[PDB]
């Protein structure tokens, strides 16, 4: 009984990106069993940013993930001692980040510890532009790799003027605890939003959507 | 209207994989409204073959898959002219496929003109050394890139010993005639499968199964 | 030994590129030890192209190296019997190409069987405009992996006004004979060209030169 | 007249790799026209450094390299006011680095401000296990990509028993000061070598040797 279905959420991010350094710090709820979770975020340092708020969104759980019975659910048994994640974000355009998240529990609460780091995006580009709309709905295809669980993903950010930008994401996950059993070949469909924000992307309220499943013919 | 329920599906395929050639005919049957879509196999030239069949199967029709009332559906819509695709399958151990096909229609019937080339398979590899078993079940992401329908897919192909090895699609999909209204950003879940071989597979049936959505939430 | 300072060379390539076939002979002479070579080109089917000539130029031999005495020369070592390479040709704009060349010799005359094979140009795209130049001159990456000799290269194509059209090489070499000995890592410095040619390029006289060597601080 | 032959070097690095934290400080001396460099290193924080050096070693300036005249010097020409560079590090084994140093000058005297980030390493890995010996010597593609000046490298890292281990590299440059000229599609040859070390590598001393050209004929 280590997750509850009603925990909360602390999250501090240090990050640079295109040399700007900033930190952010989040505060939210969710419901595991659901795979639902939300948070508020505020940028204590280096505001008012100047790239694309929606780059970082995906740094702001996988325990946050409706999980079948007939599927392994490492997430949720990574605790109370917890697990860490790596992940690779290459923009279409040259753009890339690389973040990281390590997570802990303490009874009721997740605690996060996330780094988040980003150059070459081109100045014109839609990022350094601030010309993001939304990340589209995603489906994140979860293998092992050499004993190591790993997510891949094709990402989009809608842009104004109704064209895509391209994105591939690619993730390890890693418990603290040895010997927790891996998951067969599975996917993950996610859907991440921005509910509200001020003008300068000082505070933002974040809301997430997951759900795992087994593909057709099982729909 | 040009589309019937029940549909035939006839086939040529000429390749070359790691400098062998071959050539193989298919004949099948396909219901498109709902996605499902049959065919029987036969390698006529360069059998038996040095390289995992399953390589090939994605191969041997995006018209076969269930469309939504509230998604364009861009295949359906591109006949009685017809389309094509052209497709790029990048292995993670450095093998790289590429493939074509013209797709025509005559009454009741869907031709199919295909090629298949691939190089830089390993000697020592799951491909060279038949060690494949299936195609894992997929999630083709549909969007529009300066003007032309494209699909970018995660796949991966389980092996024996219960690894899996990675493979990375992209296709473009084009219609003959000009005006066919492009859609909108969406899905297309996949799961392709054999359901019988003879044992150097140079006789194989093979079956698909394929569903456009929105992801979620509305999933 | 087997190689003389003087040698003939026949080719035949035989293609599809977009859909297009095509076949080209090939009628030449090089300087092996000088790292020199010439060669006259004839379309005789699938002519005038619809795509850019300088796509195929570089699978029309690194026997025609000039390799210095501290360096193995693995490509000189594979005859009398001779050698085979596979190439990928990665474009920036996702067009995409696989060549191969099975290379034998007979007196003087070396033997070329050539294939080249391409998709996934978009039809708006400098390949398929023929806005292409030339190739600007590059430097190959010499490595063993896994027990093949490979070679990396980054290759640009000089486009009508003066921007850059960016292509990765990787090609593996193989020697027809057991236990030809592989060599370290080192360089290759190229120089390809397009000495002249007819209006639709059913008639090219290319010529190459190349110049194997170990980087600084020795040059 | 900003760049004088003979030139010191200051230096500060900080960096996170695989959640490590870090900072380097660095002390050196170099003669810009002879496109030589060296450089004293003291680790101030997180050492002994669980990851291999050798990784670091490019992000501790292409004002250092030998440019014959007929080549624009970008590098050179960026001064007084001075420039940035902005790095990714792809790895073949999906380990990731991302790098950025910003470089202005006072008097006699080089200063830099950088930073290094790198995930997804393998714990098992030639680099968490040290088992990295050198960088290959390599040649450097310099072109224009949207107006701004790239740099393109094919790296590898030699590994204890004499396999290679490799690398891409992709960077950017940029002049602080508006309208300093682009040079034309040209070549950086490299060569960088770690002269000395104590154990732990909490000191290192670090030599370049770089030199720019136009390839052949004219090597």
């Amino acid at each position: 009984s280590a997750i509850k279905p009603d925990m909360k959420i602390k999250l501090r991010m240090e990050g640079n990106v295109n040399g700007h350094h900033f930190v952010i710090d989040g505060d939210g709820t969710g419901k595991p069993f659901e795979g639902k979770q939300s948070m508020d975020l505020e940028v204590k340092e280096g505001g008012p940013l100047p790239f694309a708020f929606d780059i970082l969104t995906t740094a702001f759980n996988r325990v946050f993930t409706k999980y079948p019975d007939n599927i392994q659910d490492y997430f949720k048994q990574s605790f109370p001692k917890g697990y860490s994640w790596e992940r690779s974000l290459t923009f279409e355009d040259g753009g890339i980040c690389i973040a990281r998240n390590d997570i802990t529990m303490e009874g009721d609460t997740f605690y996060n510890k996330v780094r988040f780091y980003g150059t070459n995006f081109p100045a014109n580009g839609p990022v350094m532009q601030k010309k993001t709309l939304k990340w589209e709905p995603s489906t994140e295809k979860m293998y092992v790799r050499d004993g190591v669980l790993t997510g891949d993903i094709h990402m989009a950010l809608l842009l104004e003027g109704n064209a895509h930008y391209r994105c591939d994401f690619r993730t390890t996950y890693k418990a603290k605890e040895k010997g927790v059993k891996l998951p067969g070949y599975h996917f993950v469909d996610h859907c991440i939003e921005i509910l509200s924000h001020d003008k300068d992307y000082n505070k933002v309220k974040l809301y997430e959507h997951a759900v795992a499943h087994s593909g057709l013919p099982d729909n």
